[PDB]
């Protein structure tokens, strides 16, 4: 009885990339950006903070693996200092929250691995996954997973509701959140998920 | 190789109280008042919003069990509406973020059940439980567990340094928070362990 | 007496950028790349040896002036190392080359300035501008010019035709060339103009 | 603070020649024959490609002035037709690349004129100067200047090193090259000269 909730664009597979480690600098198609503190500028450079889709291909310079899923993954890389706030993307989604029911969001987290002459992608920023209804984070998996240089982890959050739930019936949502914490300060996202089951 | 990191009144065992399931509403020594939307006033009553111990003993009318830990558990009731924002306990710790370490923090969170002079104390707030190195959140449980009326589950919050993490050497902290994103708006917290061991 | 000999695109002034820093990653339209040693890919990334238009405008971080001309410069970047080959630009002219005539062809040519985030700017590649009849290179200013970082300098390249030149008749044609002579090995150019005067 | 550096036979005085219009058909001592092509055979006769030196004196019938420097000039004939490659004059120096210093290397070059037994010198085959360092030419004068039929004009090649050249340390060279890309195919250079100066 375990159901899927439709996500668009979940794998980032829109839009297709035809070379390995090419990357879009906008809002991959079916997302927003999510940007509280107002981090990622409306027109991206390589020299500004920015998010899009990348491929993650056979002879990849950043990873130890493949994407998760498919070819591509979604990228949030953030050029201010750590501190200066969050960002990411943002999802609504048509489903809306039902009592009784068992919520299951998984996400892979990949953290970029290597260099470029000069430019270094040690480190991480750490990272959040949230599941929403309406605009309150019913829960929430801050940075626990450990992602080592150049691999992916599953992050898993899980809410369920009961029969009285003050949310009910407002829109489900999701989101990925780059959480600045420290540099470098690009994370990735891929093959999101979301399960619904009654309880 | 697994170590303890001391906390101050660990299990809100401070201070002591005589009756079951009596309380205080100051807050608990070697605690502050987390208060970052200034819900909860310097002067307490039974009906501000408040955070104390209670004494979770034999016959308690609150829960299906004792406290998790020694006679008392903490908690922290807001009166405002959900949404208003979030309040709960704060301790900074004297040990600081080591490199190349995993960090397990533990929390026992109540949630509470019955009736109580023709108030109900069905619903759940939300919990949200933090691991800080200096003012930073670390790692953090949004709310994953579903926790029963009556009963207590164990919170694990887990964050893994690495050698150049840009936090080493700022003080590690805790923070237990209670969400209000439902009525009834009260949670308790027990037993707060933190270890370390090399990754 | 002098004539203007028209060229497409002089100043790479398409395709229009609106971002102070921003560039494109294809050959500009109206020009070819320049690549006797293969060292350009036909598919480029951020990541890839390129050439492409920049927009040098105020507030950039590569120039202590503006473009020579308008908005953009062109550029040509090589990732191989020095001594690997050459490559840049060329564009064949419609106008072909007659007797008696003295030829003067000035490009604006520039030493990209500064550093980011562990990228370092400093260091020239050397350049080479030439004008060709047919295949022929009929005159070219191999690195004469010294250029200081963060400026441009023009180069200007000569010939003179007489009554019976071999090449007579054959089409005029530009190239501008990166040498790759050392490090950082990005150059760029600008304001592209060719004269004809009968001697 | 400007200095001369040390060419050998940089006059190509050496060998003494009696009569006027008379020359060497063996490469001029302290030079060796610039041959990436292979367009000179170690054994010169009549009517192969060579090079030598030629007595440019009272009532040439070659010139309208004499020799620009002493006695005689350097030549580079080539018997192969327009387009087969090129040759000339190579010498490696004893003075190495040193930093922060401006080179200028200047030369004469000649275009023959009148006949010769029934042959037009009519025509002229271009010319590059280029000063080396290791086998990387830093700078070169590609045929920029226009040199009447019997006159000598003289060609300016400079560079400028920075604190890190790459080719610091290497030996600095000369190249002085009949470019083969017209006939009459024979030209002549006299009176090299390089100077460095602290920038
Ligand atoms: C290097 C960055 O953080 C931005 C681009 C990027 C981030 N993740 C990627 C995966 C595949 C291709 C490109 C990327
Ligand atoms: C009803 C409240 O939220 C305030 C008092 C209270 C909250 N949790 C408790 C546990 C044992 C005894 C008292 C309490
Ligand atoms: C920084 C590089 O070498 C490639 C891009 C580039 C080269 N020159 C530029 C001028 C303005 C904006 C971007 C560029
Ligand atoms: C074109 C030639 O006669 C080859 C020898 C030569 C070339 N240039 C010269 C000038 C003076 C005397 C002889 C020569
Ligand atoms: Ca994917
Ligand atoms: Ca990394
Ligand atoms: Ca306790
Ligand atoms: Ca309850
Ligand atoms: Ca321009
Ligand atoms: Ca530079
Ligand atoms: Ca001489
Ligand atoms: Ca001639």
């Amino acid at each position: 009885s375990v159901v899927s909730i439709p996500i668009n664009n979940a794998g980032f597979e829109d839009p297709f990339i035809e070379v390995v480690d090419d990357y879009t600098v906008d809002t991959p198609p079916g997302w927003t950006t999510y940007n509280p503190n107002n981090l990622v500028p409306e027109k991206r450079t390589t020299w500004t903070s920015n998010n899009g889709v990348g491929y993650v291909g056979p002879g990849t310079q950043f990873y130890n693996q493949l994407a998760p899923e498919g070819r591509n993954i979604g990228y949030i890389y953030l050029a201010q200092k750590p501190g200066s706030g969050v960002a990411g993307f943002e999802q609504i989604l048509d489903a809306t929250l039902e009592p009784d029911t068992n919520y299951t969001l998984k996400v892979d987290v990949g953290n970029l691995a290597g260099t470029f002459k000069g430019l270094s992608f040690a480190g991480f920023p750490g990272y959040r996954v949230e599941l929403l209804a309406g605009d309150t984070v019913l829960a929430a998996d801050h940075n626990n997973l450990f992602i080592k240089e150049g691999e992916f982890k599953t992050s898993t959050v899980t809410y369920t509701s009961t029969a009285k739930d003050l949310h009910l019936g407002q829109k489900l949502g999701i989101r990925l959140v780059n959480l600045l914490q420290d540099k470098f300060s690009g994370l990735d996202f891929d093959n999101v998920r979301l399960t619904a089951e009654p309880t």
